[PDB]
């Protein structure tokens, strides 16, 4: 029951690859949202119909303050458009990149809000699979807000950024909701370094790195941080652990709310 007619378009917030995420606001309403404008031409050239059709289905019926809320969508000949929540302070990658780290205050808080997101997520049976900085938003009070599940599933699967992806992704393997574990430890890195635990110059480097496990630790790592990290970042998905134990970790609870 939406048209591009029912909105003004205010500034582009981001540019994406198959489009543009515009601020924007409802005629009627005044609501303030965001627009996601997706084209066909470029969608069905990259066939992945189905890969928006999940994360629509997805993305819809998830209600939680830690997710990013699709209000709806609606089309017309060219375009497809996605009504989105706005998230008014950006996104996390920006956060990163003004300040080379984050303290583990900051980054233990980002990481209990993550796990709650997730832990309804794959309470759900929904697994998001590409969980980066890149895709998490922040509300108006700081809090953060997954976005972007153009990856998402439900229940177990094979297909198959790279940073972020586990052994089993890469590799080719069937995987399940324990690559949001591997990501999360990726992303925990990450916040405390400024740079993702694997990183390389060369996508062949970065698999091997992946695929063995290759990471270490500055020394300004402290021990509580390492032990959560080393936990998540386990070849073996059985190993890594359940949500609930990264949100009753001692470090975690320590540095959190
Ligand atoms: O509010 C936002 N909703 C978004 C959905 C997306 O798939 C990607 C970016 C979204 N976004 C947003 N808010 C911003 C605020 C400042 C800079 C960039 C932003 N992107």
């Amino acid at each position: 029951q939406w048209a591009l007619e029912d909105f003004e378009i205010g500034r582009p917030l981001g540019k994406g690859k198959f489009g543009n995420v515009y601020l924007a606001r409802e005629k009627q309403s005044k609501f303030i949202l965001a627009l996601k404008v997706l084209f066909k031409a470029q969608l069905e050239k990259a066939g992945v119909e189905h890969q928006l059709r999940r994360e629509v289905e997805i993305q819809s019926h998830l209600r939680h303050p830690n997710i990013l809320r699709l209000y709806g969508y609606f089309h017309d000949a060219t375009r497809v458009y996605l009504i989105l929540e706005y998230a008014p302070l950006g996104t996390v990658y920006r956060e990163l990149q003004k300040l080379s780290k984050f303290d583990e205050q900051r980054t233990a808080t980002y990481i209990t809000e993550l796990a709650n997101a997730l832990s309804y997520c794959h309470s759900k049976r929904v697994i998001h699979r590409d969980i980066k900085p890149e895709n998490l938003l922040l509300g108006s009070a700081g809090e953060l807000k997954i976005a972007d599940f153009g990856w998402s599933v439900h229940a177990p699967s094979s297909r198959r950024t790279l940073d972020y992806l586990p052994p089993e992704m890469i590799e080719g393997r069937m995987h399940d909701e324990k690559v949001d574990l591997w990501s999360l430890g990726v992303l925990c890195y990450e916040f405390l370094v400024g740079k993702p635990p694997f990183e390389a110059n060369t996508y062949q480097e970065t698999y091997k790195r992946i695929s063995r496990v290759e990471f270490t630790f500055p020394d300004f790592v402290t021990e509580g941080a390492r032990d959560l990290i080393s936990r998540l970042l386990k070849h073996n998905p059985s190993q890594r652990p359940m949500l609930r134990e990264v949100l009753e970790h001692p470090w975690i609870t320590a540095n959190s709310s």
